[PDB]
């Protein structure tokens, strides 16, 4: 029906019981576009009005069917449950992890409706309580059988509902992984990679929310990922298919909040390795903590490093940090970065002005250079990296700038206000 | 592995007949390639996807969505190989939704970006986005992906504004509401991109009359009001300032309909909030001083003589606006609550408009509200330098709540945990010499509630 898409129009822009009844009706005895009006029209109506029509008995009834698109109606429901903790009290969120960890079921779609009805309500508490425990057992079975297919929605999961947890809720033996499991991991290598992702994902949600005390939790077993990623005689799968997964974690570790950096000390030291492999060391310059880097392989960035465009990578990760700049400062001149292309320059000179050091640096060591991104542009790309230079250098203030404020005050002007 | 996955996936494929096996192997494939000589196998599923025969066990999702995850991995030079710009004229000419789809892939992942603006390729993109008969949202999806991934690139901007700049304007002329509403996500998606010198009024901006032209299918009037609200969203997002000439004339238009309730029911009936978030955003405008939103306040928004209005008003609206014009509102209308967090949010960040409402703070008050609610004030309180030493100075016995008893450990309460330790370290940040005899209780709490 082009009815069917002018309803959907006319609710995403912009008494529902008998249409919502009808609907119901239809399902249980085109689809998408069907259900498309249920989606844009549930969040619209008064929850009570669709209680009315979808009780908690019919909405077991529905998933428990036979019948997808009456399921994924039943999603939709629940996804709007008002109060969000209405139905933690049935098995309805049961039945829900049931269908999503089963690897029979094949419909992304419904897939796609459950995980939405469980992130949404995720935020109330008794959801999560009738998640994590009343459902912990169903969990954790599904996370010791490892199947491919449940598996990786397991962790999507994992990784949405982390976000919701507070440290008197967090579970370590449904959240964290022992040694035992990650070795049996390496066996599926696709399984192995979506763990290596998982936990990235864990330590830039623990960096980024201030969790810090489920480090306690994950720490242990960093070490095992370096292992496994040394050990190329005993799982050549390892460094041949989850290498730039492992460099994204480990960059991770680098960044941990611990003593000296002992984790991440100890696993180069055994396992990484840094400096000691060619074909990584750009990599590693680019992507590993650059306080960790100039404290413990000042000898690789004083050598390894020079400026181009090639190069800029490493920039942008070594110069934020004072005494790693200070270790690639002696690599810089006007002269070698005004033969850079336009581009690869306000690429150079962006970096430049992130900190105060490197700023101090530019003005008063390449004023050339400042002479270039003033200027006498179609890139999109310079475009935006001239400009955030520009801005960058304004937000010191007139004090720090000295005679280069009013250039680039006109400047900025020019390129902001045409 | 994957190589064998997709070998094994070839070789099925070309076999006499499908085997049984076929989509549970293409499934497979998909979820393989997301996780970690591509010729063969990318001109195999072209073969099915051209032919003019269809095969009854084949799921074409499945194979579309193998096609999708893998051209992006591929050399675009072996793609190319396979799918010439020749191929893909043809294939979006076709009537098959499937090989179009395909084709929008391609193209998506051309590189370089540049690579087909010589072509008619762009120009039948448009002439299938805008079509209004099109009703597969799939290909609908993918022509937008194709070129706002391209979009980035200049040679794509003037095949799109330059080479079909008339057609453009011919469908902004319809107004049929299918597909003008994907005319104002596609000029959505592309002011993201476009230069002051590219800039063109004619397809970029509406007149009073097309504004009021809108108005007779309400739907299409909100979807303007809404392309306006992003339009200035934009404008300050990525600072493009010079833009704003060029849509400033238009605004008052907007508030002038939202006025006239008696001859444009429609508009206060079904476009009222969406009104308010564009009103909000021409508050802000880069402009000296308020004077288009002055003058738009002055002779139709009139902000408090409706009564009903006035929290969205002060939760939406400049706070600088609001105490120079409006002062005498925002002293009477304002007292502190769990339902006023939203208007105290606003008004607070204007260290003036925050002095209007000042002194309807009081210790006891706030300390009356849930702890929710609390956290809630006081992490807006610390946002701020005023605001901060307003609740330093004013207030320490709401710091000693913020502090706490101790049980703060047991907080589950997501938005609780969030606020306070939000409050915590924006206090933090002011330094230890702003913070006097608290700087080591709120280090404390804070360390106890991020290591804890």
């Amino acid at each position: 029906n082009t009815l069917l898409r002018k309803c959907s129009l006319n609710l995403v822009t912009v008494d529902v019981k008998p249409l919502l009844a009808t609907i119901k009706r239809f399902l249980t005895s085109n689809y998408d576009y069907l259900l498309d009006v249920v989606d844009k029209l549930v969040p619209m109506a008064d929850f009570d009005d669709v209680l009315e029509v979808y009780s908690a008995e019919d909405l077991v009834k529905a998933l428990r069917s036979e019948i997808d698109p009456l399921k994924v109606a039943a999603c939709r429901v629940i996804e709007n449950s008002q109060p969000k903790g209405l139905f933690a009290t049935s098995n309805i969120i049961d039945i829900l992890l049931d269908i999503l960890f089963d690897e029979k079921v094949e419909n992304d779609k419904l897939i796609t409706a459950i995980e939405k009805a469980l992130e949404r309500l995720s935020t109330d508490e008794l959801i999560r309580r009738r998640l994590f425990d009343n459902n912990l057992p169903y969990l954790v079975s599904v996370k010791g059988r490892m199947e491919t297919v449940s598996f990786v929605r397991l962790i999507d999961f994992l990784t949405i509902e982390f976000q919701f947890i507070s440290g008197p809720e967090f579970k370590d033996i449904i959240f964290c992984f022992t040694k035992e499991e990650i070795l049996k991991s390496v066996e599926d290598i696709l399984v192995f990679i979506e763990l290596v992702n998982y936990y990235t994902k864990f330590l830039l949600e623990i960096r980024n929310q201030d969790k810090y005390w489920a480090l306690r939790h994950v720490k242990k077993i960093l070490p095992v990922f370096a292992q496994l990623f040394e050990d190329t005689e005993n799982y050549p799968d390892v460094r041949a298919f989850s290498t730039n997964c492992l460099l994204q974690l480990f960059a991770e570790v680098s960044r941990i909040e611990e003593d000296e950096y002992s984790l991440f000390k100890t696993m180069d030291k055994d396992s990484l390795k840094i400096g000691s492999e060619a074909k990584l060391i750009t990599e590693w310059l680019e992507l590993i903590n650059p306080q960790y880097l100039v404290k413990y392989h000042k000898d690789v960035v004083e050598n390894y490093f020079h400026v181009s465009g090639y190069s800029i990578g490493m920039l942008r990760n070594l110069s934020a940090d004072e005494e790693c700049f200070n270790a690639i400062r002696n690599k810089f001149s006007a002269e070698i970065v005004l033969r850079l292309p336009y581009l690869e320059q306000m690429q150079v000179v962006e970096t430049l002005t992130r900190y105060e050091y490197t700023s101090k640096f530019l003005l008063n060591e390449m004023p050339k250079v400042m002479g270039s991104l003033i200027g006498d542009i179609i890139d999109l790309e310079t475009v935006h990296y001239r400009n955030s230079a520009l801005r960058n250098l304004l937000d010191k203030g007139e004090e720090k700038l000295s005679v280069w404020y009013e250039p680039l005050l006109r400047e900025y002007s020019k390129a902001v206000n045409g």
